[PDB]
């Protein structure tokens, strides 16, 4: 996260680490069982890290469970990143706390202009490189499709929206992905591309959750 704050610790109880020998990406907790990422983050071999602040200390409140099964979307395409969104089920349910809690699955798809929270542990430059080890968090609009598209011509799908995020947060970032984007409590996106991080004209684009919950709950009812 570029521009962004330091959230503070369990602030963001549904926020996850995927962890293969080091963290690579965000995720979000969505019961006990579940957690919803990017396709772009899959691998074998993940270990699921609840109750995390600072990732490089064990600091009491974590829970380190590992991936039983990842289900990639059915039509992710990883040209284009249309449909980045996967599921990632856990090995032993999570024990919820007030530092470890899932998030809702949207009703509605959300609003233009709504401010929502990105998270993540993610690259804090635009230009170079530096990972902070606590969670870091970003207040960001949802823009328009029509300014979306604008940014990136051609390569904007029903399943992704743009959220200055067009002046350059000046954004997510390289490890931010898979993270949680939330408005008015439901997790409405994922973090999933973007050109660099210019954080001018280049926001951040996401996965529409929204379009994903009949496959969300057919999966987990069967898996
Ligand atoms: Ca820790």
């Amino acid at each position: 996260i570029v521009g962004g704050y330091t959230c503070g610790a369990n602030t963001v109880p549904y926020q996850v680490s995927l962890n293969s020998g080091y963290h690579f990406c965000g995720g979000s907790l969505i019961n006990s069982q579940w957690v919803v990422s990017a396709a772009h983050c899959y691998k074998s071999g993940i270990q699921v890290r609840l109750g995390e602040d600072n990732i490089n200390v064990v600091e009491g409140n974590e829970q380190f469970i590992s991936a039983s099964k990842s289900i990639v979307h059915p039509s992710y395409n990883s040209n284009t990143l249309n449909n980045d969104i996967m599921l990632i089920k856990l090995k032993s349910a999570a024990s919820l706390n007030s530092r470890v809690a899932s998030i809702s699955l949207p009703t509605s798809c959300a609003s233009a202009g709504t401010q929502c929270l990105i998270s993540g542990w993610g690259n804090t430059k635009s230009s170079g490189t530096s990972y902070p080890d606590v969670l870091k968090c970003l207040k960001a609009p949802i823009l328009s499709d029509s300014s979306c598209k604008s940014a990136y011509p051609g390569q904007i799908t029903s399943n992704m929206f743009c959220a200055y995020g067009l002046e350059g947060k000046g954004d997510s970032c390289q490890g931010d992905s898979g993270g949680p984007v939330v408005c008015s409590g439901k997790l409405q996106g994922i973090v999933s591309w973007g050109s660099g991080c210019q954080a001018k004209n280049k926001p951040g684009v996401y996965t529409k959750v929204c379009n994903y919950v009949s496959w969300i709950k057919q999966t987990i009812a069967s898996n």
